[PDB]
């Protein structure tokens, strides 16, 4: 495991998520079962809480990009960038931003968007890179054809345990 420079991480137990708008390759029901796969990922780690918006301000703004829209880093289209997935800290830091990025799906056949937002969520709370392949924060995307053998390995509970304190 390994976190982003100086440490950035949430100094609050229960949270607040705001979901920005839902991708065409996709029905509503799916992408909201696993953003609730995640938001539990925080609960299941110490007491990590979360209450969701549809209005408003709360720094956990789920998010989305066609192409370009006005901050700081264009997206390319097919392959590579997932989003400017965005880590802890104030507005701009938080909160996700896609790309009009990939053909969305439940299974492997496209692209798995559970694998994705639990670690595009995952920069969003804090860890950032793990050399690893089967602890879910490596660089790149591969092929989990058997998605029940996605569980999280040792490493990250070891350090995010050392990170928020064990759960209660
Ligand atoms: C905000 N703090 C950070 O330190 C960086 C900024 C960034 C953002 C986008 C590309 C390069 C760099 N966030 C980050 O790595 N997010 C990631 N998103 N998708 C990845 S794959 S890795
Ligand atoms: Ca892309
Ligand atoms: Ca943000
Ligand atoms: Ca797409
Ligand atoms: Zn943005
Ligand atoms: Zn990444």
């Amino acid at each position: 495991f390994r976190t982003f420079p100086g440490i950035p991480k949430w100094r609050k137990t229960h949270l607040t998520y705001r979901i920005v708008n839902y991708t065409p390759d996709l029905p509503k029901d799916a992408v909201d079962s696993a953003v609730e796969k995640a938001l539990k990922v925080w609960e299941e780690v110490t007491p990590l809480t979360f209450s969701r918006l549809y209005e408003g301000e709360a720094d956990i703004m789920i998010s989305f990009a066609v192409r370009e829209h006005g901050d700081f880093y264009p997206f390319d289209g097919p392959g590579n960038v997932l989003a400017h997935a965005y880590a802890p800290g104030p507005g701009i830091n938080g909160d996700a931003h896609f790309d009009d990025d990939e053909q969305w799906t439940k299974d492997t056949t496209g692209t798995n968007l559970f694998l994705v937002a639990a670690h595009e969520i995952g920069h969003s709370l804090g860890l950032f890179h793990s050399a690893n392949t089967e602890a879910l924060m490596y660089p790149l995307y591969h092929s989990l054809t058997d998605l029940t053998r996605f569980r999280l390995s040792q490493d990250d509970i070891n350090g995010i345990q050392s990170l928020y304190g064990p759960p209660p």
